[PDB]
């Protein structure tokens, strides 16, 4: 019937935005979603129809050590704030994002409760692992960083009794993935099993009149090739980020499927967020990745055709105008571009993701 839902989560953008269509559904369903989440998040989790949980907290500094024990210390909070809000009453079900998996693990273990990851972007497996490839880009771990990391987080589960279980909650696939893309944009997709559904994504301004060709260009946190690059061009150019010619428009927030909506092609840092908003407005993509997180997407959007792939070091005005209009004549693209929008828009969304949370907790699994 009418279960209770414990969606614990780190508090950002890109954790807490992908999960608030499913959040809605399993609310109206008649579902009780705590989110544990911070007090800036509290109200958009509470809109979405949650009742927020809030977490707060707060030796060197160069050490690389210092990102593994802040990680450490986000999963403590939030696994402090989770456990003191249900107390004697547990949740049905431990819905926790794919960044505190400490924190998820330890309270469906203590609990008792069975747990359901969301992978707002790629799955993680044996095969292919988003995990694997980003640790190795943030330089691996030496021998010195995995002993003061291995003994504190050994610390933070003795507290909970779960000291033993370290490793396999630092190594394990859980028994239930919600993955927020289609199969078809999952990299090693066909290795991937019955523990993970790929279930996609769910669903003010006023373009040219003229009928100039609308380019969407929102890259990363880093704006004058680009605009000089357009100029005399029939482009019409939509600008976000925090002089110009009559064709480039700036914005410092712009809404992605509002523009893309009428827009032909998203210039794009390579943010799974943006490629998916991409991907459902059907419209191919020039990814410029600027960061070591989306060069995984990048490479995906580039083998599967989906668009063109600039690099940072070859990004100039010129070469972004050269990858624009090539690709906005491209056909074969657009054909590829269209059908993964079909995919995207039989993943089930929201309403598959509750289905499958459903199925899960109807002791199916």
């Amino acid at each position: 019937a009418a279960h209770r839902i414990a969606l614990v989560n780190v508090a950002n953008h890109g954790s807490v935005l992908p999960t608030l269509p499913v959040v809605s559904e399993l609310a109206r369903r008649g579902h009780d979603v705590g989110y544990v989440t911070s007090p800036e998040y509290a109200g958009m989790v509470e809109r979405a129809g949650a009742t927020a949980i809030p977490y707060v907290s707060g030796f060197a500094d160069d050490d690389p050590a210092r990102p593994h024990l802040l990680y450490l210390a986000e999963n403590e909070a939030i696994l402090r704030a989770a456990h003191a809000h249900y107390g004697e009453d547990a949740p049905d079900l431990v819905l926790y994002g794919e960044v505190p998996i400490i924190a998820g693990q330890a309270l469906a273990a203590v609990w008792k409760r069975p747990a359901c990851r969301i992978n707002p972007g790629f799955a993680s497996n044996h095969v292919y692992s988003y995990s694997r490839e980003m640790i190795e880009e943030t330089g691996g771990v030496d021998e010195r960083t995995r002993g003061v990391v291995d003994a504190r987080l050994a610390d933070l589960l003795a507290g909970y009794g779960l000291r033993d279980r370290a490793g396999e909650f630092a190594e394990r696939v859980e028994d239930l993935n919600l993955v927020l893309i289609p199969r078809e944009f999952q990299i090693a997709q066909d290795t991937f099993d019955e523990r993970f559904a790929f279930v996609g994504r769910s669903a003010t301004w006023r373009p040219p009149e003229d009928g100039s060709p609308v380019v969407l260009i929102s890259l990363g946190t880093t704006y004058r090739q680009c605009a000089e690059a357009f100029a005399g061009t029939p482009w019409h150019v939509v600008m976000a980020l925090g002089p110009l010619p009559p064709n480039v428009e700036a914005h410092r927030w712009v809404s992605l499927p509002a523009v893309l909506e009428h827009a032909r092609l998203l210039v794009t840092h390579g943010g799974i967020g943006a490629v998916m908003d991409a991907l459902t407005a059907g419209r191919p993509m020039v990814v410029v990745p600027f960061t070591f997180d989306v060069k995984p997407m990048a490479r995906r959007v580039g083998e599967l055709g989906l668009g063109t792939v600039v690099p940072a070091a070859e990004f100039t005005g010129a070469r972004l105008r050269e990858a624009v209009e090539d690709l906005a004549g491209d056909r074969a693209a657009l054909e590829r571009v269209l059908r993964m929008r079909e995919h995207a828009a039989r993943a089930g969304g929201a309403a598959r993701a509750a289905d499958v949370l459903e199925a899960y907790l109807a002791r199916e699994r």
